[PDB]
């Protein structure tokens, strides 16, 4: 009986020793298992294995306790959907574009591009040591287990289109936003003042209009009595916001925004665009970067940095 020894894990962090039968396949002594995003599971070790850390599936009490802590997902496929989509994010490409990280087109990536541009120019802390490992490898460039997280979290595999909303939507529910805040003063002509709260994401996203002055100024809401009332921005607690809309044409201005994501062609096969503001106006394209004077183009997202807003 040839053993070797080895190291399993889920997190990449607590390493079990385990001594492997060289007789028997990974997958017959640990279930499914991979290398480096690889699957091994139907191969027997290698002399070469000795020493080399393995990722298995959380099964039993201590993998699944360190699984939780790690990735803060309650869904028990999820490491095997993560390394089966890391098994492809690694072969992609992360060129630095306008001194951001970004992703080589491959695998209809192009709203992940975008996702991961805009990410790096918020400043946003994770919940999940998953993704704020992830997160820091991908800022210095080996982005691959940020991307295949980023998708495991947002229930999509590697090849589908998606949305870019949609996918910070998912991010930002393990993100730190405990402390965002966003207050609406919402009054009726019939039933006088009410306050509303919203915290966590609600704080810091919108579905419907690009501008975040129009936040400001008034949106339309419906209220309990029957009429429509209004409300509008009060008091932003955040280091960020961003809002959303449909793709319309909209003018982005340097000194404006933050970060915007372009997005053309159909509703079912379009084409997303990073749009970033620096000295002048940038447009990153997974690898390839264009300057631009002015923009004026389909927008569907828009950033904006922020600290602490009050009306008093
Ligand atoms: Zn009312």
């Amino acid at each position: 009986v040839k053993t070797i020894k080895v190291f399993t894990t889920v997190d990449n962090t607590n390493l079990h020793t385990q001594l492997v039968d060289m007789s028997m396949t990974y997958g017959q002594q640990f279930g499914p298992t991979y290398l480096d995003g690889a699957d091994v599971t139907k191969i027997k070790p290698h002399v070469n294995h000795e020493g080399k850390t393995f990722f298995v599936l959380p099964s039993d009490d201590t993998l699944r306790s360190e699984a939780f802590e790690y990735y803060h997902t309650l869904d028990e496929s999820f490491l095997g959907r993560y390394m089966s989509a890391l098994n492809h994010t690694k072969k992609w490409k992360f060129p630095q574009v306008g001194g951001l990280t970004s992703i080589k087109w491959a695998d209809n990536n192009c709203y992940l591009s975008s996702v991961l541009l805009a990410l790096q120019q918020l400043e946003v802390k994770f919940n999940a040591p998953a993704l704020q490992e992830a997160y820091y490898r991908a800022r210095a460039g080996d982005a691959a287990n940020f991307c295949a997280l980023i998708l495991a979290y947002s229930n999509k595999t590697v090849g589908e289109l998606g949305d870019v909303r949609e996918t910070m939507t998912h991010l930002l529910q393990h993100a730190n936003l405990e402390s965002a805040k966003r207050v609406l003063n919402v009054v009726c002509k019939h039933c006088g003042q009410k306050t509303t709260t919203l915290t966590g994401v609600e704080a810091v996203m919108y579905m419907g209009t690009l501008s975040y002055d129009n936040l400001k100024t008034g949106v339309s809401i419906p209220c309990v009595c029957g009429r429509d009332a209004t409300q509008y921005l009060v008091q932003q607690e955040s280091s960020f916001v961003m809002m959303s809309a449909p793709p319309a044409e909209y003018k982005l201005q340097q000194g404006t925004f933050l970060c915007a994501n372009e997005y053309t062609g159909n509703y079912q096969c379009g084409h997303y665009t990073h749009i970033t503001a620096k000295e002048t106006l940038y447009r990153i394209d997974g690898a390839h970067l264009t300057k631009m004077s002015e923009y004026k183009g389909p927008v569907t997202d828009v950033f904006y940095k922020e600290t602490s807003y009050t009306t008093t």
